């Protein structure tokens, strides 16, 4: 079928970014002027997805109040005649894009986050997007992945070439290269030591999963590992790794967040020129 839904886990404690994450999830942190989770939702929108499922934890209000309509904000901008800013605010949740909220349960982890969205996805393929992985691509990365899914009708795992010495930080895939950017997966291994990693292809926070994933998630013994469920799924049906075109900023790390701020600011139409001149002369 069609990928109409995207699941966004936004329940991260963000202990790496305390004190800023005291009362706001790490996915609400702004890059220049826009929360990480909004970049991620905009990427899903560009891929044709119109149902956004947020799996919240503590500080759910920061996420909810960002995407839900504010009567007051729109009235203030309309009163001041600030028509561009008014369209900017409305475009946070465009018409015919729906936002639904579900709560992460006591048990933590990406696998549990996907499982608590099961009844909202039902028997449909769905995207999973981790907003801490800020991706810059044209076309947007999830749009590339939906095109691959629309062709092969198989689950799609976004991957990138990583340094071989860093495999202990990644899920690592193995398989037969089909086309240049497509791998028919034969295995996925969580955080192997470099000397036994089967490839240099590391999993990033972008998935398109078919609904058979849920039976494998429910069967796994417990934190729950999405990697184990994907490994079990590929015994029953094809799963593809897709080497996307684009640039990733790892905003789960403080340094990656700072790199994203610098690079996105430089391409910002209102401040890029002056920020570049400041960087040259500091």
């Amino acid at each position: 079928l069609k990928v109409n839904k995207a699941v966004f886990p936004v329940a991260g404690l963000g202990t790496r970014f305390l004190p800023a994450t005291k009362a706001s999830p790490k996915e609400m942190l702004p890059v220049v002027d826009k929360p990480l989770i909004q970049y991620a939702v905009e990427e899903a929108i560009a891929a044709g997805i119109t149902e956004m499922i947020f799996v919240t934890g503590r500080s759910k209000r920061a996420i909810e109040d960002h995407f839900d309509k504010s009567y007051e904000v729109e009235a203030e901008l309309e009163a001041r005649g600030k028509a561009k800013l008014l369209e900017l605010v409305r475009s946070i949740k465009p018409s015919h894009v729906d936002c639904f909220y579900v709560r992460q349960p006591e048990a933590l982890g990406l696998g549990h986050a996907v499982l608590c969205a099961e009844k909202l996805v039902a028997d449909n393929p769905f995207a999973v997007i981790l907003a801490d992985d800020l991706l810059d691509g044209n076309p947007p990365v999830m749009k590339q992945m939906v095109d691959v899914f629309d062709h092969y009708h198989s689950s799609v795992i976004g991957v990138e070439e990583i340094p071989p010495s860093e495999t202990k930080s990644y899920g690592i895939v193995d398989g037969k290269e089909w086309e240049e950017s497509i791998v028919k997966m034969s295995a996925i291994v969580e955080k192997p030591a470099p000397e036994v990693a089967p490839s240099n292809l590391g999993v990033v926070g972008r998935y398109i999963l078919k609904p058979r994933i849920f039976e494998h998630l429910r069967a796994l013994k417990p934190e729950l590992q999405l990697t184990d469920a994907i490994q079990a799924l590929l015994a029953d049906e094809q799963v593809l790794a897709y080497k996307y075109q684009g640039t990733r900023y790892d905003c789960g790390s403080k340094l990656g967040y700072l790199k994203a701020t610098v690079e996105f600011a430089l391409r910002h139409p209102e401040v890029g020129t002056e920020f570049d001149a400041y960087l040259r002369t500091r």
